[PDB]
């Protein structure tokens, strides 16, 4: 009849906004990551394309509609939205991706906020759209920057986002992703910025800290994401935001993973992020490893 | 099969007596608040004129009746009941309401105990019906009164009580509200006189200390019941008592809120007073809170 | 021969720009308050009204010559002159007064410098008639906004002001009024955006602290302005300011007291602000309380 | 053109309701002492016998006149009036007085605040017209009792005053007189019923503490005010009820003189009353003390 309660946030990976409902009825405390990946390559078209041809407003609103469903599934609680990432060999494969660059090594390439930054059309689409989905009242909404390296690069989105109308810190909540390991080495940079959230992309940084493909056969089989080097990283960021009254998380694949879970519930994160599947099993080794926390207090002290 | 319990507790906001089993079905631990301005304007008729034309006792019993009605429904739990209060121009539209003064404002006017004192004989029938359920074996019941800004109105009311029977600290509890800036910053003063217990009317402190009306349309944009200077005011307050030993709660529309149920969770208070459908939400919103506490303390001990 | 002289400014206020010369000739070191509602509602028309028929010049030039008049009477002395305030029940009685909205409370209202924001109309005639007296050379005139509880408020009339010309700081000086209780209690977040003066009006604090008004004739027994709240109060301003290096004083009818005057004196005000025909009994009480203090330092350190 | 300005407050000594203007006219802080002496025994009757004959409200209402125009022609200014206090050899010399006690030591007999307490009536009537003043708003009177030396007598009289309407501390000012050297010496016992002021009667103080009497030819050769044991018995007092924040003044014969006002400033009294015509001298005596003060402060500073 009661609910499990833990002091550790665990949220939910939410992938398209049709699995809104089977994951709000799991019991997380909110969304830690809405994709938009789907959202806008639905259409079957290039969006660069689209714009020119001239189309925006449609899928302006698409995109209003698509986001107030999973915002209006889980309304007390937060909900956290990523803008646009995608390789360039993304793009290629729709009608209207026939310009391409066939590069080397599309890992390394032009994606994220930097291709995000330099066709700022996108994101005002995407800007118009929250705005949009946030006047109608819902105040639980927070946007998310991927692949972020410089604080320039915060703040000219900061300054596109409040040309057209939406305003940060105010309107919704300001944050960025850690997965370059140069984020993670001048993290306190980025915080005078002021941000208010961070999340670690365990996949990404483990691929750029250990410099190896995953998808390749021959190098694959040294990949860990419990590597020492990783390991003091993240606990390098956690004390330092934690120093400065900033929140920290987790999404990814090692947010599903019970010894990841001790690791970081030992450290002092604030919220773990895991797939909907996959929510009462990290619940439960949450609480065992918080109830062993007190005891060990505790027996000191006596 | 086992409820949710916090150390913190979650009351409930009754408003007329005919709510009362649906309230005590919450699982909350006690009344927060019982208003009695239903109970005594369902008459159809100015209890002034009711009184000099003389049906003093037909007032008095069915009173006792209301009350009895919520105290029995939650027994071994206690209730706060709060003194009328209301303004002038709600005594202005009963059959007997025709001398009035039409004042220009009537939120810093003639209402709450001053009134009360003015003309002691409300003071007096609310006391006569308090005693009287009291008689029958609830000794679960405290009063409350409204609009204190000077000790004497304190002594008075003592005075006015013990002169019909009743008795302060030994047949009921005594305790205050606060909602005048004035209240609030000689808290000491006011505890000096024996009270047991206080509660925040963060309504009315938020309006009297911004100096804004929230029903007006053009400057309703400036409330805010996080506002610094409330929040300060709130922290000493809660700083004193506790350093005397009475008390402390909140009452309101702020009650409800899960944000300022976190900052006062963290600040120390001692019960919270919910909307009847809000109890549920506040108790998992206390219970998180109360987990994160221990985890900090045991870190920081290990 | 030789005039009385006191450690503590006394001023003296001026209510309209004909009684200049019986106030020049008290022996005053300034004037503390000149207020514009008699040279602005002189023009028996709405001034919102008399703008979009569109006579600006007029309206400018009018307040020119009054304010250089009191500006020439003391001119090596300083003036302060404090914008357009009064309730929405003033602008109803004027030709072009007739769209209103017959408020419930017109204290709590929309009124002072909320209005002025609202109509930046006003500001800029006014800041225009300043610059415009300013430029033949008087430079001891200093603007003073009334009922501020936000800073935002502050840089925008900075902002408004900057637009037509006039410079803060280097043109005028630039200070508040203290009236609401939560600018009395954040007063540091205020001074953090750069003022030069501060000025209690006791009136309003009081009638806002106590939750009361004065005109009532039922609650007007209650009103003091010696109240320990307001003490406190006004402690807290004048320690915080004195340690920032900004002026204090006072205005209002609390000003020709003299047990006030002792009370502020001892705390440790920078000036007093008296009614005309009041200076010269203010001036005897200064000094008496000047003398004592320095003779009890005496005897401690003998 | 300007008044010399002191510290220490100079007083002066009203005798009748007469003498009030050529009083006011001298520059004094307020009126020291007001005796009624002559305006009770101006009726030409016993009073006991004149009340008991029946004509209480005509007695009432001549001292209420002769107290009003005192208060009136020093308004801003404090006045402090004595009751009654004549020993019986005085009564029995009037239409009336045949029932007398013909004693052998009228100094040490039934006189003051003893013979005032036996028969309520005098300080019936007395209050009654001290009120009937007061009503009119004047708000700068104070009562001073005579000849205490219990504090049994201060709380009786505390009890006679307030059954007839008049209030200690809130519609007058509360003080006795020190003549008695059992009140010199258990000074914090009468300080702890709450007074506000007290004040030396040299004379009678002189006359008891060194077994004496100036009428008489043979001994009066021994009378001196600056005998060590008063000085001793004046700076106990001085200090005590300047640890209590109490407010001292002396009256009498040795208010007129310049070295006894040396010996006082030097000590730290708080006020002087003089006779109307040694108004001047005093206050320049005064001035020159306390720059004497000053100027040894800073020598030994430096």
């Amino acid at each position: 009849g009661a609910p499990l309660v833990t002091g550790t946030m665990v949220k939910v990976n939410v992938s398209m906004p049709e699995v809104a409902e089977r994951a709000a009825a799991t019991g997380a405390d909110g969304v830690g990551l809405l994709r938009a990946e789907h959202m806008i390559l639905s259409i079957g078209q290039h969006p660069i394309k689209f714009i020119k041809e001239g189309k925006e407003e449609e899928l302006v609103e698409k995109l209003a509609e698509g986001i107030e469903k999973v915002a209006a599934a889980f309304y007390p609680r937060p909900v956290w939205y990523r803008t646009l990432d995608a390789p360039t060999n993304e793009f290629r494969e729709m009608p209207g991706g026939e310009d391409e660059p066939e590069e080397r090594n599309p890992m390394l390439g032009w994606r994220g906020i930097r291709r995000g930054l330099d066709q700022p059309e996108l994101l005002r689409a995407e800007f118009k759209a929250i705005k949009k989905v946030v006047e109608k009242g819902y105040n639980n909404i927070g946007v998310m920057l991927p692949l972020v390296s410089h604080p320039e690069q915060i703040r000219e989105a900061k300054r596109i986002a409040r040309e057209v109308g939406l305003e940060p810190h105010k309107d919704v909540a300001w944050g960025v992703m850690i997965e370059v390991p140069a984020a993670a080495i001048i993290i306190e940079d980025l915080i005078k910025e002021g941000i208010d959230f961070v999340s670690f992309g365990t996949n990404d940084l483990t691929q750029y800290t250990l410099a190896i493909d995953r998808d390749n056969e021959r190098v694959a089989k040294l990949y860990d994401e419990t590597h020492p080097a990783v390991l003091k990283l993240i606990k390098h960021v956690i004390k330092v935001c934690k120093r400065y009254g900033v929140e920290t998380s987790i999404c990814g694949q090692a947010g599903s993973d019970p010894k990841m879970a001790r690791i970081l519930v030992r450290l002092g994160i604030d919220s773990i992020s895991a797939n909907p599947d996959a929510v009462q099993l990290i619940r439960q080794v949450v609480a065992q490893e918080e109830r062993k926390l007190m005891l060990e207090a505790a027996r000191k002290q006596l």
